[PDB]
């Protein structure tokens, strides 16, 4: 659809068979989930925010449904005060900015 | 413009007689500028991000250009590594996402 940004830009996501909310975000580059059960292997590392670093896993290739549309993706699971869609999956989805 | 999401949607913002450039992020609420000179006063504020929070100032009714697009809002200046507009000026400059 179009979302305007007078409120903030959430989604509906299926991920790992569990339903969850997500914020549709331009500024990161990958995406980042609150803690959460999924099968696997990972890899450890570290992202930068505004505020210092996390510790985050990374999966390769998890699948996700957002909205109602599938992707398959890095998703980098950690202490983040939300789930935040960055652009590795953005562009799957097809989302564009349009000013 | 129509701006895709294969690399960081940066724009070039005249901000206080100075030429930066910053990222169009929709996950963020307010803009957050790098520490700056800008003239007016200003108060202390915090914010949380991940990482962990900061303390940054607030300034309100400043005039930022963002391409040709005059806004006027509050600016926070402060430790960010990156200057990010968020959603308290994407909205006035009529900014959109669409998927
Ligand atoms: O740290 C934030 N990252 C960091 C970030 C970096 C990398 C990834 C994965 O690759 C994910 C998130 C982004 C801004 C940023 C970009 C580049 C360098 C440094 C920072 C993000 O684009 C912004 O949306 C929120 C993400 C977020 C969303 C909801 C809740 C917490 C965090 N933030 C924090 C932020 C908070 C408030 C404001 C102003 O209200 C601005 C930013």
């Amino acid at each position: 659809p179009q979302v305007t940004l007078w409120q903030r830009p959430l989604v509906t996501i299926k991920i790992g068979g569990q339903l969850k909310e997500a914020l549709l975000d331009t500024g990161a580059d990958d995406t980042v989930l609150e803690e959460m059960s999924l099968p696997g292997r990972w890899k450890p590392k570290m992202i930068g925010g505004i505020g210092g670093f996390i510790k985050v896993r990374q999966y390769d290739q998890i699948l996700i449904e957002i909205c109602g549309h599938k992707a398959i993706g890095t998703v980098l699971v950690g202490p983040t005060p939300f789930n935040v869609i960055g652009r590795n999956l953005l562009t799957q989805i097809g989302c564009t900015l349009n000013f």
